[PDB]
């Protein structure tokens, strides 16, 4: 890599380009943030968190002894919105799955006083998370630095949690392995008033030990598969030589 600055932004701003969506990818190397993609103004501006708000129920309902790791949530037997999830499931598959079901019965358990609490505590986003206790992952919202740096945090144990709470939900989130190298990270798709929101927020685990965290923040247009932040993240993780 004598590849230039310039080749390199280029490259993953069209990856964002040829997805025909809006969005920014934000890479954070020791202290240093680096915003990449085709709309970099995204990069300090409010979103819904969506399901990426699924990392910190779940380190909320551990820390607060709300379940265990090898609990089974079962299916009540109602249909779902997705078959994958009309199954028992722990937290950590309800993770993989994005599983709401599961998520808001531990948010139930929580209850919104502790939630609350909780949430200002760790200082998540904006820390608003209003009168509903299962909606509202508005008016909780939050930027795509302040989710990056939420993962530099969660990938470093330094939020305040137990250690031990925080590598269980670690182990929840490992979603790829590429040469050597692994992937932890939460998707996120939410609806906002008037435009729609995708997230991959996580860290690249290398080989040698050292962890980069990155957020992937763009605008879900209908007909979009959901695995494109996925890809359009692998491949600019791939361009910079990250993984
Ligand atoms: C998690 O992000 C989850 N998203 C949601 O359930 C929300 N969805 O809105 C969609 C896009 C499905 C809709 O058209 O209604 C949501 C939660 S809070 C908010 N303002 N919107 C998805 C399904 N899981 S994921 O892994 O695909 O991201």
């Amino acid at each position: 890599m004598h590849i230039s600055s310039q080749q390199h932004e280029k490259a993953i701003k069209s990856y964002f380009d040829e997805a025909q969506t809006q969005g920014v990818i934000i890479i954070k190397e020791g202290k240093n943030l680096s915003t990449y993609g085709n709309a970099l103004a995204r990069a300090n501006k409010e979103y819904v968190p969506a399901s990426t708000f699924k990392m910190l129920n779940a380190l909320i309902g551990l820390e607060n002894h709300k379940a265990t790791t090898n609990e089974i949530f079962k299916w009540d037997g109602k249909k779902r919105t997705y078959p994958m999830w009309e199954k028992d499931m722990t937290l950590g598959e309800a993770m993989a799955l994005s599983a709401d079901p599961v998520y808001q019965e531990l948010a139930r358990r929580t209850g919104l006083e502790l939630m609350q609490k909780e949430v200002k505590r760790v200082n998540f986003g904006n820390t608003n998370i209003g009168t509903q206790v299962d909606n509202f992952w508005g008016p909780l919202k939050i930027t795509p630095v302040q989710e990056v740096n939420f993962a530099d945090d969660l990938a470093h144990n330094r939020l305040p949690f137990k250690l031990e709470t925080q590598e269980e939900v670690k182990k929840m989130l490992l979603i790829k392995e590429v040469n050597g190298s692994k992937i932890y990270a939460k998707s996120g798709w939410g609806m906002g008033v008037t435009s729609q929101v995708g997230w991959l927020t996580g860290w690249v685990e290398q080989a040698n030990g050292k962890k980069i965290p990155f957020s992937l923040n763009l605008e879900m247009k209908e007909g979009m598969s959901g695995s494109i932040r996925n890809e359009i993240t692998y491949k600019s993780l791939e361009n910079l030589g990250i993984i």
